[PDB]
């Protein structure tokens, strides 16, 4: 029941508590669930104090309950009070994952073969989670759990949203963003992050790591090189364009003097992912199908969405009250003499 000075109460089905990391917005741990006889992980979240934190719990639960993908996780169980008055905290219980591709890549150089089937395995999840019309929107290697080089499930639907192509219109992790969201709710900013996620598996480092979101910009085009007239057009702003006047012009870095030793075929799809037109930027299918994954890719074997997702009734402006008791309602089927 207790943890490092700090309530569990995650009993009587989850025993033998033991302590790995913290976070948001409470510490991780792994317990022994007596009823399916097997180690897994609960996540103590404490987000009622604060609008935003409710949202990303909110939204998050509604996606992960609804989606069910090999490689996405799941939420197995939800641990909760009675009465709204009486919880301050939410436990979701999901499956035990060993790492993932962030604490990985701390400590390894990955094979080709590896980044091959860690990338297939990403994009066929990804495939999944737009075929419900949903963006992750915050795609990277933390959030990518790893159990074997052949066990990888994505995380933290949080930022997650419905594609709204007209819509303009809290933004995502700043080494993978999309230039286009820096720029001015489409699919193309997921296959951004995977692109940055593919240079980093490949490099053990991140590829764009700017300091500030205009940092960010000249770090991506110090390798992209100086956008065309073409791409500079759909820059819907003002600032930019006329940011880009100031530039100091820019060459395009081949990829293969950038990473030599990485495969061919990877550095083509590279090159297509991260390409700075969202609308020439290849999409999750075409990804899939490009020859460097050519041994693993299977339509008949990658499931897509029943049924396009849409949030019955949703979107911010809802202050932290109504959105606990909208968290409440969703939890409501874990617990006992729940009807309908
Ligand atoms: C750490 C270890 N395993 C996990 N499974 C789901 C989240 C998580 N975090």
């Amino acid at each position: 029941e207790m943890v490092r000075g700090q309530v569990f109460d995650v009993g009587p089905r989850y025993t033998n508590l033991s302590y790995i990391g913290e976070g948001a917005y409470g510490m991780v741990c792994s317990a022994y669930d007596n009823v399916n006889k097997v180690r897994v992980a609960i996540k103590k979240i404490s987000p009622f104090e604060h609008q935003t934190y409710c949202q990303r719990t909110l939204r998050e639960i509604k996606i992960l309950l609804r989606f069910r993908h090999e490689n996405i996780i799941g939420i197995n169980d939800i641990i909760r009070a009675p009465t709204i008055e009486q919880m301050k905290d939410v436990y979701i219980v999901q499956d035990l994952m060993e790492t993932d591709l962030y604490k990985l890549l701390k400590t390894q150089h990955l094979s080709n073969d590896h980044i091959c089937y860690f990338l297939y395995q990403i994009l066929r999840g990804l495939k999944y989670i737009h075929s419900a019309n949903v963006l992750h929107r915050d795609l990277k290697p933390s959030n990518l759990l790893l159990n074997t080089t052949c066990d990888l499930k994505i995380c933290d639907f949080g930022l997650a949203r419905v594609a709204d192509p007209d819509h303009d219109h809290y933004v995502a992790t700043r080494w993978y963003r999309a230039p286009e969201i820096m720029l001015n709710y489409t699919k193309s900013i997921d296959i951004w992050s995977v692109g940055c996620i593919l240079a980093e598996m490949l490099s053990n480092r991140p590829i764009f790591p700017g300091k500030h979101y205009l940092d960010q910009l000249n770090h991506i085009l110090g390798i992209l090189g100086s956008p065309s007239q073409e791409d500079l057009n759909c820059i819907i702003n003002l600032k930019a364009r006329n940011y880009l006047l100031s530039l100091p012009h820019k060459n395009k870095v081949p990829w293969n003097r950038l990473f030599p030793n990485a495969d061919s075929k990877a550095l083509d799809l590279l090159d297509k992912m991260l390409t700075f037109n969202p609308h020439k930027r290849i999409e999750v299918e075409q990804a899939l199908a490009h020859p460097y994954l050519e041994q693993y890719y299977d339509p008949s074997d990658e499931p897509i969405a029943e049924a396009p997702f849409k949030f019955d009734m949703e979107l911010d402006d809802l202050p932290k009250e109504k959105l606990k008791e909208l968290i409440f309602e969703e939890t409501a089927r874990f617990q006992p003499g729940y009807r309908s």
